């Protein structure tokens, strides 16, 4: 039965990889909205930063004060990931080691401990993602018929995809932990 558990390790490890690649990717993939009655101008959001970038060429950097609506909701989700980004990275660094790696039990708290703090990281990743998908919707109703925006939800599909892989993958870990101690 270890080849089974051996299986589902480095199925774990594909996984926890592409999460993080994922989650790279979203972080550097830029929110863009089409913003309307502007001169067909769009604002991007990137590193927390707001730019207009106009039709012949032209990017502010517009400062967007602390007690906007978008600054707080968008913050928040920039720092999830961020935070997402580290505790992936981390955990990647610890299973590695694991795999090379005294002691069985050990071993099996230590994927316990790992599968854990996976999970939760992922759920407060989608928990972030569904706010703020939330705020888009409603801003998106606060606007007329002929009225239209055009969001390009790359970044968030990505995070989702993300968080569902890091969810496999912690769901992996613990049919591991699971299937072991018994």
């Amino acid at each position: 039965n270890e080849e089974k558990r051996e299986e589902l390790l480095e199925e774990a490890k594909r996984l926890l990889e592409e999460s993080l690649k994922l989650l790279k990717q979203a972080y550097n993939t830029p929110i863009e909205i089409d913003l309307p009655i502007s001169g067909g101008v769009k604002a991007i959001l990137y590193n927390g930063k707001v730019y207009l970038i106009y039709e012949n060429g032209k990017v502010e950097e517009i400062e967007i004060p602390e007690d906007d609506i978008l600054y707080p909701i968008y913050n928040k989700y920039i720092e999830t990931l961020k935070e997402a980004l580290k505790t992936v990275e981390k955990l990647q660094e610890e299973l590695e080691e694991l795999l090379e790696n005294l002691s069985e039990e050990e071993r099996l708290e230590k994927l316990k401990e790992l599968a854990e703090e996976l999970k939760e990281t992922a759920e407060k990743l989608l928990k972030s993602i569904e706010e703020f998908s939330k705020f888009l919707e409603e801003l998106k109703k606060k606007l007329p018929k002929n009225i239209k925006l055009n969001i390009n939800y790359s970044s968030i599909n990505l995070a989702k995809e993300a968080a569902e892989k890091a969810l496999e993958a912690s769901e992996l870990l613990e049919e591991v932990y699971e299937s072991s101690g018994s």
